[PDB]
C-alpha cells in the first residue's frame, strides 16, 4: 500500500441545478486538487462530498469519475461508511476492486450503537472486501481511558490503520499517539491544523484544501520542523479565510471561490440549499480578494 | 382521511439470520398488533423497523406487506424521510400509491440542516407526493418561543397535519396545543403517556406498544377522562416492564417478547446486535413472567 | 410535623439600590404571599431569593426577617445549601433554631462531587442540626436506574423527606413515584405545573406564585380531582404569563409586577442587572394588564 | 508591572482534619512550589486552593499567609471571583491591599448571567480596587464570532490583561491570539500545554505544577523554542503521571505525591472527600516512584 501520509482533500462534488452529479465539474474539481492545490491525496465520498444524501448507485458514480480522473498520480481512500451495512460492504467491495488505496467509514449514525457493534461494522467491512481501514473518532466518550481501551480494541484488527480525528480533545490525541504509535491519525479540523501537526499527527483530510491547499502544506510543513512562529501566521490567515467560509454556508462558499478559479463546482445537493444567495456569492468574492488572489 | 387519534404501534420488522426480511414473521408481527394488541393503526418504516439500516428496496418491500397485510383494518402512516430527499420523494410517492394514509419524516439528520432548509424537505416531499405529513420535533431549539414560530412556519402548508413529538419538553407541548389547536401531537415516549396524555396529546406513535398495548390503551383512555390515579397505577407497571426493556436491549427484547407469544419476531439488522444472547433471552422470559402473563 | 404538601412560593428579596436588603419592602413580599396568594408556606433563601449572591450574614437576616413577619401562619421550609458545607450547617442550625419546619440545600455545586460526597453533605447537616430535609434533583446522571439507586441511598436517612424536582424528565418522575411511594416530591417547574400534578407530585415550590398563586393553587388542585379540561385552560393562561415574564427577564418582571400591587420589592441583587429598563417596565405593565388585572 | 508570564502553580491548601486551615502545610506548600517546582509565581485562591467551600475570612487567611510567605520572590495573582459581587470586591481590595501583582476573577456562576452583567461584574471589580484584572473563559458560547466579539467588550477596559483559558477550543484560542495580540493567554489545561504553547499562549497556570512543575517549565520552554520532538516526549511522560493523578482523584493524589516529599499538604477540605483512602495512597506511591523519582 501507498503513503498515505499527508495532504488530502475532502472532494467536494459538482452537482447540477436538478441534483445529478455533474460530471464534467467533478473533473475539474478533481484536476484543481491535484495540479494547483498540489495535495498529496483525496479523500472520496466523505462527508464534503456531500455523500450521505445520495443514494448507493450515485456514490459509486463519484468513486469511478475520482479514480479515472485521478489514476495513480495521488493517494485516494474512499469513505465507504452508513447506516446500512450492507451498503458499507458494497461499497467498500466497489471501492476496492476499483483500487482506491484504502477505505475509510464513519461510525454508523441515527442510532445509537454501543462499542461491539461499532468494533463488529469496522471488521465486517474489512472481512468482507480485504481492504485496509481508517476509523473515525468514537462518539460519545465519556473518558481518555475508555477512548484509548476502545481504540486498542478497534485496534486489535491489524487492517486498522488508524483514525480520521474530528473530535476536539488534543489530551485524547496525545494519549493516542502515545499508546498506539505505529497508527496513524489524520486530523480533520482544518482550523486546529497548527496545535494537531505540533502533537505529531500524520496527515490531514479536509474540505478547506480545496481552495487553501497552498497555506494547508505550509502550516504542516513548517510545524514538523518546529516552525511555530511562521506557521501561527499561516494559521491566523487561514484561519480568516475559514471564519468566513463557516460564517458564509461552507460548502457553498467553497464552490464559489473554485468558480472564481475556473472550475465548475456547480451546485449543493438538496436537502442542503442547493444555490448560494447573491449575498454569498457577494462573500464569496470578498473572501477571494483578501485572501486567494 | 380517515381518522388518525389514538394508539399507533411503530411496526417492528421480522429479519432472517442473514439480515433480509423474513416476510412470513413480518406478517405474523403485523397480526399480533391488530388482532391482539388492537392498535388504531401501524407507523411503518420508523426507526423502530430499522428503517434507516435499510436499502430502498427493502423499505419499499416492507411498505408492500405492512398495507397487504393490514388492508383497511386499521389506519397506517408511511415514515420516508431520510438524508437524501430524491430517496424520502421516492419513497413518499410508493406509500402514497400503496394507500398509505398519510406520510411522515424524520428530519434530515448526519448533517446541520437550517430552519429554511427542513421546512423546503417538507414541503417538498408533500408537493411531489400530493400526501399528507407528519414532521418530528424540530431538533436543536434555543428556546419555545422559536420553537412555536417554527411550527408555525411548517405550519404555513396546509398538508402538514402535526408532529410525532418526541423531545421531552411538556412546556414546549402544551405552548403547542394552545397555538396550534387544530394540529395533532403524537406522544412518541411511552414512558410519559401519562403526563402527555394529561396536556392533550392526540395519540401514541410508540415500540412498546408491539407488546404492551392493553395497557397503553388504558393509560390514555383513563387519562383523557381524569382517572389519573388509575392511569398512574398502570404506568407504573408498564414502565416497570419498559424500564427492563431498556436495560435489556430495546429491539431485540420486543422480539424476543413477542417469539414468547408465537411471533416469528426474528433477528435485529446488522449493525444492531442481530442476535440476542443468552442473558438477553433470559431477562426477555422474565419480563413476560413479571408483567405480560 | 407541620403539613409540607401544597403551594410554596420561592420567596423573593428586596434590595435597595446599593444592593442592601430592604426589610419593609421583604415584609411586604411575605404579606402579598400569604394574605393575596394565599400560599400553603415560603420556601426561603432559594434561587428565587438571589440567595447565591449574599453574604452568610445577610442569608441569616433574610431568615430572621421571613420568620418574624409570617410567625406561624403558614409553613416555612428554609434553603441552606452551600459550595461551603461549614456555611450550610451554620445556616440550618440558625433556621432550626428560628422554627423553620424544615431544611432543604441545593447540591454542592461549582466543583463536580461524587455521589458518596453529596450524601455526606446531606447527613452532615442533618446530623449537625436534627432537622429533617428536602434534597435536589441529583445532577449529571447517565440513567434512570442509578437516579433511583441514588435517591434510595439518600433515603437510607430517615430524615430525608423527598426531593424538589427540576430535572425535565418526567420519566425520572413517575419512577421516583414508583420506588418511594411515601416520599415527597416537589415540582420545581411553574410551566410544568399540569403534568407534574398528574404524575402525583405531593406540592410546588415556584417563583411565580409570588404573583399567579391563585391560579397556580387552581391548576394543582384541579389536576388532583382529575378535572383536566378545566386545569389546562387555567394552565394555558398560567403559561401565557410565564412566556412573557422569561422573555422579558425573570426575577426584574415579577418584582415589577409585585410594584404594581403596591409591594417594594425594590431592585434586583449585582451581578443581576439592578433595575429594570423602561422596555422592561413597559413589558410588565402589559403583563399585569393581561393577566393579573 | 511585574512580569505575569510563565509558569504559575494553581496553589494547593493544606487542611488540618476538622477542616480549618494548616497555615504551617499551607507555607510548605508555597516553599515547595518556589524552591523546588521553581515556578514563576502562584495562582492563588482558585479552583486548586478549594476556594469555593471556604468562607469570606478563610480566603482572606490564604491570601495573607501566602503572601507572607511568598513575599516578593515571585509573581503572585489573586482569584477574588464569586457569585457575590460584594465578596469580590471584598477580597479584591485585601488582594490588592497586600500587594498581589494581579487580580482574577471566575464568571460569577449559579446562576446564568448575560455578557453585560459579566462585564460589569468584571468592571466593578477593577473600578473599586483599582487592579489589573485576568478574566476567565465565556461559558455557554454558540459561536467563536461572538466569543471574540465578547472578549473585545471585556479588552475595552484597559485594565483586563488577558484570560486564563480553560475551554477545550482551539480554533476559538487561536482567534483570539489573532484577534488582540498584545492580550495575554495562559493555558488552563496541563495535559494540553504543548499544543497550546504552540498557538503562542503566554503561560499556563495549573493544578500538576505543584508537583510537575520541572517538566512543565521543559515542555512550555522546549515548544517556543520549536523543539517539539523533545518537547513532545516530556508531555507523553507528564500525560502519564496527569493520567494516573485524573484517575486516583486530582486533588488528594497531589496532596499525597506532596506529603511524600515531606510537604505537609493536610487532607481536603469537605464536601470534598477530606481522607485518601488506603487504595488512593498506595496508587500515589507508584505514581511518585515512575514519575517523581
Ligand atoms: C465536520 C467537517 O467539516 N470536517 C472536515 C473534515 C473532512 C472529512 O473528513 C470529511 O469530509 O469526511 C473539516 O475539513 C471541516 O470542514 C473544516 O475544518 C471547517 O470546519
Ligand atoms: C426513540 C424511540 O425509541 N422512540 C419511540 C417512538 C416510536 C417512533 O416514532 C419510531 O419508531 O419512529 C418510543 O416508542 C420508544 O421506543 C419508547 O418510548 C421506549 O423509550
Ligand atoms: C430555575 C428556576 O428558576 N426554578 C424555579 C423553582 C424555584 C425554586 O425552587 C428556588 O428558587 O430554589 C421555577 O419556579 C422557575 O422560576 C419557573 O418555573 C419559571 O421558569
Ligand atoms: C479544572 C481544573 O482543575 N483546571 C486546572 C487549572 C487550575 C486553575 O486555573 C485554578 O485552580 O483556578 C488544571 O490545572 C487541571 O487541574 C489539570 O489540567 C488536570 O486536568
Ligand atoms: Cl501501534
Ligand atoms: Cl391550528
Amino acid at each position: 500500500m501507498r503513503d498515505l501520509k499527508g495532504i488530502f482533500s475532502a472532494l467536494l462534488v459538482s452537482f447540477n441545478e436538478d441534483g445529478t452529479i455533474n460530471e464534467k465539474g467533478l473533473r475539474q474539481i478533481i484536476r484543481h486538487n491535484i495540479d494547483k492545490m498540489k495535495v498529496d491525496g483525496l479523500y472520496v465520498g466523505g462527508s464534503t462530498g456531500e455523500n450521505f444524501m445520495l443514494s448507493t448507485e450515485e456514490k459509486k458514480e463519484i468513486f469511478r469519475i475520482a479514480k479515472d480522473e485521478a489514476k495513480d498520480q495521488i493517494a485516494l481512500i474512499a469513505q465507504v461508511g452508513s447506516v446500512n451495512l450492507k451498503e458499507a460492504v458494497e461499497l467498500g467491495k466497489y471501492a476496492t476492486e476499483l483500487g482506491y488505496d484504502c477505505l475509510s467509514a464513519v461510525t454508523p449514525f441515527y442510532y445509537k450503537f454501543s462499542f461491539p457493534e461499532i468494533k463488529h461494522y469496522y471488521d465486517t467491512i474489512i472481512a468482507e472486501t480485504g481492504s485496509n481501514m481508517i476509523v473515525y473518532s468514537i462518539p460519545f466518550l465519556t473518558g481518555v481511558n475508555m477512548g484509548i481501551e476502545q481504540f486498542g480494541e478497534l485496534y486489535k484488527n491489524p487492517k486498522v490503520l488508524g483514525v480520521k480525528f474530528t473530535a476536539g480533545d488534543f489530551y485524547l490525541l496525545e494519549r493516542l499517539k502515545k499508546a498506539y504509535p505505529n497508527h496513524l491519525i489524520w486530523a480533520g479540523f482544518d482550523e486546529m491544523m497548527l496545535p494537531a501537526a505540533s502533537l505529531g499527527v500524520d496527515g490531514a483530510i479536509g474540505s478547506t484544501f480545496n481552495v487553501n491547499g497552498v497555506r494547508a502544506r505550509q502550516i504542516f510543513e513548517l510545524t514538523k520542523a518546529g516552525k511555530l512562529k511562521e506557521a501561527l501566521e499561516i494559521q491566523h490567515v487561514t484561519n480568516d479565510l475559514i471564519e468566513g467560509i463557516l460564517a458564509n454556508g461552507l460548502y457553498l462558499t467553497i464552490k464559489e471561490l473554485l468558480k472564481l478559479e475556473g472550475v465548475d463546482a456547480g451546485y449543493c445537493r438538496e436537502p442542503m440549499t442547493s444555490k448560494a444567495t447573491a449575498e454569498q456569492v457577494a462573500k464569496a468574492k470578498d473572501l477571494k480578494a483578501k485572501f486567494l488572489s
